[PDB]
């Protein structure tokens, strides 16, 4: 038996006179526990809001309010999925609400010194939209420890090292590149950023291969950032990698008819006597040179070649995913990504998929006239103009770098990837898993299409 | 006749070889002076590019150039429009090239102490097309004047009076609100802003009332900002007002079928003994509240009143405009403003016409999570959050006071209204008059729908 | 008489503009020497175990923070009686150490010195001139140079 039985509610729905004396109204996510009927064990009511204005997003986030609100409970069996009345369909609802559950028990404990709750169970006959809910937050969760991990245990070569386990447990192809192996693909970029720390820089290709389209996805995986000589203004900034890493271990459950190759550049940004200076000049893969003006503008400089890589003459479509500007939260705020792409089909496809998933994402544009702030005295171009819109200039400079005709687009993901702030809705403290839904969501609708 | 002639070529099209010996390849606003045929005059070769890939904005900035280039000369006659093989049809190319002739002959020598330029022609058959094209350049040429006005001239009695003077000239109706009189409209965000200074505020209202779609135009006039007791992290800051005045001015000499209104608050925001404090609460027109915690984020308080009073129980549409978040800049470079709306064919319409007029703008969107960040512990909201995403909060907040049901839309242009790089193309150092052409663009494809 | 003392300013404009990446302590005393072979002035460098010798403290301990090592250059125009000595600051990357800055342009007196002592031959004055050319990285490190040390200089003093 449940200890537990959360019922979702939508305004105007019955509950009993405690529930109410209470002040339980239905708010979405508004939880109201009391005695079930025979008295042996608990019942949630749970607010799902006005039934007309409900959406996939209101089910998964009473889904985590009722995990959060179990107490020292064995057993909980969620039935929201089963409040019909919105226009929200049913496997709909039943992924939301799966989803939803694994994001709300997400705790990051490992390293902590010194949970009764054994089942969560998911009530609906849309047991295929709850598998697929689950794996996808399962993933979303992967992501949240990469992120989380100290970087003195995730390392380049440990992350490295992690990949190729969890690439082992589906047979994804991996290969993992280091020193003289890692030299010949001439990564100049991820070579010179890389070179102050103590650890030395990785690359991984990751192959998702079950098909008449190829998708290259790119995560940029900087494992600790100092900024370098230049300074910042540290561990998060390989949640592009993470997502990327997190999305790829998702497709083999999901089985979609849809080849998909990862592209990870992983290293730490240092600061020593060894370490990339301001004023030197990177010649990359393609022949074209970058001068160093700002050493904390690195990730561009580490994925420029990458993408030289993935899109070489072969991949119909790249997208790489990188925490990668400062400047983008200052007007987008700290829960939005921005999105760039010259290709407006692609751009409704990510940004659909990102309404799907519950992730908020905004579409920036690739401005000509911005393309001015690249220019440089020495090289072909600055990885640092130090002027106002270095997000859409970042842009820019990966965009020079994505072979002639591929279609490609950028997801900075800066902000969203952690959150400093506290906990709310389905989201922690922390290292979010930010995109990871996304891109599942983007790759199912690339391989229908 | 005319001393000098500039002949518009696109890539491939046959120039002199003196022309060829000097470096000419028709890039985009290049020229070359050579003697005319007869020896008696000026030939300019002006640079279109490849024909393929001209717009009319290439036309603008080549008739920029051409003035540019003119020297000594009294007479100059722009021959630009006449080159075809472009896909921009005759009355496009004779429009831009007719803007861009006013645009780049531009000069604000008001207040230096110590042109032998007389005529400039544009030869077309398409002379409605030229006279539309002069009149949105010479409206624009108008809210440059305004902009670059030294504050101490452009106070907001000052600035009212001219506006007054402006009406005039076409019969726009004009109301000037002040003291007493401005007292009783209730525009306490104005009022309490602009009480540190020891100028007055003013309220103006013009109308252009020629129609079934009425139109209201709201513009920031602060005349000077110090940023009040907070600080700055400043004469500038009324170029919202500036445009839209420079718009309404527009409208009688184009005879749109629309009615349209102005409501133009006009201030200075200044330190001082009764300044405006940290922690006020501002009780507005609608009966909400804002607290004070920043006085920098004046713009907002002041407009809230004037957004209740132009939507109030009547104008189909209100359009606000105004310099009013730096936040906005960091991500989207200097040459960009912000459009916000919830309503996406307006979006559509307004975005269009920026595109005919040569004018950046990048929709942002009204992030519902971003609401939160408008919370206040005493009143019902704040105007500064302390907090990333101020453009987005900023838009959010302006929302409130629009009332329930009228389309609006919101156009945030702190950063292109004023050039503090280099001159470029058609657009000066100092005041631009950006967002002029934009709105009386849009303004046009209203009137026709 | 100008070509010359304007190709030996964009021989400077050169080496200025170099990246540091290039010109290293170590490439520069290499460049020193072929610019100085193209004449036959006199050209000492000191590396390793001989530099240490010469007792140039200042320079050791600034540059030992670096994965670079320091150079010492001397290179000499003898066509006099009058000598005169050039000294010419040569640090070819300057972060600031790590007190940090409030930076590949910091050799600008090197090459200077250098340029002026390549264009002599071509004038061919009654001048004998010597270059004086320390050549090192200032980087932050752990083996870096730390606020509070004391540097005991060839003269004696600290
Ligand atoms: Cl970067
Ligand atoms: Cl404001």
């Amino acid at each position: 038996a449940a200890d537990v039985v959360a019922c979702g509610r939508h305004t105007g729905a019955a509950v009993g006179a405690f529930s109410r004396r209470r002040g339980f109204v239905a708010r979405p996510g508004q939880v109201v526990a009391e005695p079930s009927a025979d008295g042996r064990a608990v019942v949630l009511n749970v607010g799902l809001g006005p039934a007309g204005s409900a959406t996939a997003a209101t089910f998964r986030a009473a889904a985590a309010a009722s995990v959060r609100a179990v107490g020292p409970a064995r057993t909980l069996r969620l039935d929201l999925a089963l409040a019909d009345g919105s226009g929200v369909p049913a496997a709909e609802r039943a992924r939301a609400v799966a989803e939803g559950a694994v994001l709300g028990l997400y705790r990051y404990d490992e390293y902590r010194s010194a949970s009764p709750l054994a089942e969560v169970i998911v009530a609906t006959p849309e047991r295929r939209a709850v598998a697929e809910g689950l794996a996808a937050a399962e993933a979303t969760c992967l992501a949240r420890d990469l992120v989380n991990c100290p970087a003195g245990t995730l390392t380049p070569p440990a992350f490295a090292d992690r990949i190729r386990e969890l690439a082992h447990t589906a047979g994804l192809d991996c290969a993992v590149y280091e020193g003289a192996g890692l030299t010949e693909l001439g990564l100049t970029g991820l070579t010179a950023v890389g070179r102050g720390s103590a650890e030395p820089p990785r690359y991984v290709e990751l192959t998702y291969d079950p098909p008449a389209l190829t998708v290259g996805l790119v995560g940029k995986g900087v494992t600790f950032d100092s900024g370098g000589l230049s300074l910042k203004p540290m561990k998060a900034d390989m949640g592009g990698a993470a997502a990327v890493v997190a999305a790829l271990t998702a497709l083999p459950r999901l089985g979609l008819p849809l080849r998909v190759r990862g592209h990870l550049p992983l290293a730490e940004n240092m600061p020593d006597g060894g370490a990339l200076r301001v004023g030197d000049v990177v010649r990359h893969l393609d022949g074209t040179t970058t001068e160093i003006t700002h050493t904390d503008n690195e990730g561009r400089v580490v994925l420029a070649d990458v993408l030289v890589r993935a899109s070489r003459p072969r991949s119909d479509l790249v997208v790489d995913v990188a925490t990668l500007t400062s400047a983008a939260v200052h007007a987008l705020g700290t829960r939005t990504g921005a999105l760039f792409t010259p290709d407006d089909r692609l751009a409704q496809t990510v940004l659909a998929a990102s309404e799907r998933a519950g992730e908020s994402f905004c579409r920036l544009p690739l401005l000509a006239h911005e393309r001015r702030n690249l220019r440089s005295a020495v090289a072909d171009r600055v990885n640092c103009s130090h002027r106002h819109g270095d997000t859409i200039q970042a842009a820019l400079f990966l965009q020079d770098f994505v072979a002639a005709g591929v279609p490609w687009a950028h997801l900075d993901i800066a902000a969203p990837a952690y959150n400093d702030e506290g906990p709310y809705a389905e989201v922690p403290y922390g290292g979010t898993g930010f995109a990871v839904r996304t891109l599942i969501e983007t790759l199912r609708a690339l391989s229908e299409g």
